[PDB]
């Protein structure tokens, strides 16, 4: 089964050590609600080797598998640290308070691979320019495992 796709932009300003992630939209999200659709929001976790650092989240959209956000989030990551971090993006279905029901997950950073690594590398090769890219969502537990694999 397909979990969905997410589009976000990445921008790095090396002088200021400012990392900006804009959650743009998601599409083809898995239906999570019985009979219904999903109520998606997106968490953005800045991590280091799968260890928590800073956490942010989007607003919640109701009853949609194709949410449009255009919500920006910024993180302070000094130049010397930018190849040590992981930007972890999780789409969840809001259902009840305090309960996390993940639809799918992906991360970018130096220890990511494939199209995730490409997005990260394109960001670094284009300082100060926001680079937008689509990503296929994966199962949370599979992404969590990969966060622990260092290059
Ligand atoms: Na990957």
């Amino acid at each position: 089964e397909k979990l969905g796709d997410i589009c976000f932009s990445l921008r790095y300003v090396p002088t200021a050590g400012k990392l900006t992630v804009v959650i743009l939209e998601a599409k083809n999200l898995k239906k999570m609600d019985v009979g219904g659709l999903s109520d998606p929001y997106v968490k953005i976790h800045l991590m280091q080797n799968g260890k928590r650092l800073k956490k942010k989240k989007t607003t919640i959209k109701k009853n949609t598998l194709n949410p449009y956000y255009n919500e920006s989030f910024s993180f302070e990551v000094p130049f010397e640290q930018i190849q040590k971090v992981q930007v972890v993006v999780t789409v969840l279905d809001y259902d009840k308070i305090g309960k996390n029901d993940a639809i799918g997950k992906v991360f970018v950073g130096y220890n990511s691979t494939g199209a995730e690594l490409r997005h990260w590398s394109d960001m670094l090769a284009n300082p100060r320019r926001p680079i937008a890219q689509w990503h296929t969502l994966q199962v949370e537990e599979e992404v969590d495992a990969m966060l622990a694999v260092k290059k």
